[PDB]
RNA sequence: UUGUU
């Protein structure tokens, strides 16, 4: 598929990138490793893990599926670990998500869906509640593009009051 | 009691 970027953890502290490069082309063409360091005193140490950026997905999955949990690298006592470096992660879910306030208590997890999904679809929609299940007057919102969510926010925000509640209903990023 | 993942 297209390049992605793998962080690889149990690679032996003294493995240079020209070792690494050796041993990810074995499943797959590699655009540049990167060894990640600790320069808090001198020498600069490997920390003694690697991201590896492969031109395909194709190629990091096939990787993967060799080395994950099956490869012990020499003196390591577990095998490599592998999986899509955090600078890949893209729709955080964070940056897609509506705390909904002031709703009343007795809103439904469907009654919320319903209101909103003129704005997009709806990964998930969540009352919060406490312990007797009442609801404690708001909710979570995901919707599967953030762009959604900022116009959820435009059109929803205040725009009404519900049975109950002391002002309009509050309709923002989630914390 | 405006209650946040």
């Amino acid at each position: 598929s297209d390049a992605i970027k793998m962080f690889v953890g149990q690679v032996p502290r003294t493995w240079s990138e020209k070792d690494l490069r050796e041993l990810f082309e074995q499943y797959g063409a590699v655009y540049e490793i990167n060894v990640l360091r600790d320069r808090s005193q001198n020498p600069p140490q490997s920390k003694g893990c690697c991201f590896v950026t492969f031109y395909t997905r194709k190629a990091a999955l096939e990787a993967q599926n060799a080395l994950h949990n099956m490869k012990v690298l020499p003196g390591m006592h577990h095998p490599i670990q592998m999986k899509p470096a955090d600078s890949e992660k893209n729709n955080a879910v964070e940056d897609r998500k509506l705390f909904i306030g002031m709703i009343s208590k007795k809103c439904t997890e469907n009654d919320i869906r319903v209101m909103f999904s003129s704005f997009g679809q709806i990964e998930e929609c969540r009352i919060l509640r406490g312990p007797d299940g009442l609801s404690r007057g708001c909710a979570f919102v995901t919707f599967t593009t953030r762009a959604m969510a900022q116009t959820a926010i435009k059109a929803m925000h205040q725009a009404q009051t519900m049975e109950g509640c002391s002002s309009p209903m509050v309709v923002k990023f989630a914390d």
